[PDB]
């Protein structure tokens, strides 16, 4: 049963990194698809900034309003893992490559894995992030919860529906992984800020993909949808301008700092209180 503790504990240990998260990142999915909100009537006036919308989301739904959408976070730990532990082994095995067989090789197969895992995670999960993505966008609040939007969605839109951005946020997977290992490459306390800069360096150059995956999401449900990622983009670009790419860009930086000072904290105290640390 050593399997199951370390499982278990693994996935409490996400769920307080991402618990801890929560709050700062519905402000930005607020910030960044508060355009759809106000097509759905879901948002009264658009949001000044960061302050604004923390002020405002806190005055008018209350504090514990900032968890919204925070289980869908907490329960998609486990079938990514039974999918990470399952193939993500296999797959390396399939593309992967040691940097003395060539960096080219490396950087190409470490692309292909890693997007090959991730779709075919997404495959299974990526209907939680939609979860997550349209009740962290609301306020009578338009979805009373996961099972609601699940079946709501699926009563107007299908399974479709439920699957919304899938091909965006594959694109995204890729762009951002490479973006990530080169970044770590070109350059490699210290740790933290390598880290630091580097997913802000590489999360930044691939949000408008972001972006456009969750405002894809938010169309589900409403009579005018995007024709493709690409007309999507078009569409958003024409209309508010390229910056409406980046909106809640500065929001997710902060998210970041606050992952990552989180996680680094609470392995510490997985290290105080227990033996090991289970990550
Ligand atoms: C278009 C985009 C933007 C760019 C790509 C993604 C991620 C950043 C992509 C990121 O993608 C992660 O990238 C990591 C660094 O390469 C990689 O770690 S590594 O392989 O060990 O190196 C993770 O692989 S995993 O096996 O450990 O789990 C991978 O997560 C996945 O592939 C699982 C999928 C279910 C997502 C995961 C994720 C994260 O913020 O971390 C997450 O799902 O939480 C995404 C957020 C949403 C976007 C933002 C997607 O909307
Ligand atoms: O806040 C007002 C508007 O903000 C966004 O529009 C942005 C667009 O997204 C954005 O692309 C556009 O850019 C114009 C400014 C160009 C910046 C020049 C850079 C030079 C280098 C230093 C940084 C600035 O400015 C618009 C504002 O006039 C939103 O997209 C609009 O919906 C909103 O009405």
């Amino acid at each position: 049963s050593n399997f199951l503790i370390d499982f278990l504990m693994g996935g409490v240990s996400a769920a307080v990194a991402k618990t801890a998260a929560s709050p700062i990142e519905r402000v930005k999915l607020l910030i960044q698809n508060q355009d759809e909100m106000l097509k759905q009537g879901t948002l009264d006036r658009k949001y000044a900034g960061i302050l604004d919308c923390f002020k405002r989301t806190a005055t008018q739904e209350g504090v514990i309003s900032f968890w919204r959408g925070n289980t869908a976070n907490v329960i998609r730990y486990f079938p990514t893992q039974a999918l990470n532990f399952a193939f993500k082994d296999k797959i390396k095995a399939m593309f992967g490559f040691k940097k003395e067989e060539g960096y080219a090789k490396w950087f190409a197969g470490n692309l292909a894995s890693g997007g090959a895992a991730g779709a075919l995670s997404l495959l299974f999960v990526y209907s939680l992030d939609y979860a997550r993505t349209r009740l962290a966008a609301d306020s009578a609040r338009q979805f009373n919860g996961l099972i609601d939007v699940y079946k709501k969605t699926l009563k107007s839109d299908g399974v479709a529906g439920l699957y919304r951005g899938f091909l965006p946020s594959v694109v995204g997977i890729v762009v951002y992984r490479g973006l990530y290992f080169g970044m770590y490459d070109s350059l490699k306390l210290a740790s933290f800020l390598l880290g630091w800069v580097v997913t802000t360096g590489a999360s930044t150059c691939s949000y408008p993909l972001d972006t456009v995956r969750r405002r894809m999401m938010m169309t589900s449900g409403q009579a005018v949808k995007y024709d493709g990622a690409f007309d999507c983009l078009r569409k958003i670009v024409a209309a508010e301008g390229v910056g409406s790419l980046f909106k809640g860009c500065g929001a997710n930086i902060l998210r970041g700092v606050a992952g990552a000072g989180v996680i680094s904290m609470y392995d510490q105290l997985q290290m105080i209180l227990f033996g090991k640390k289970f990550k």
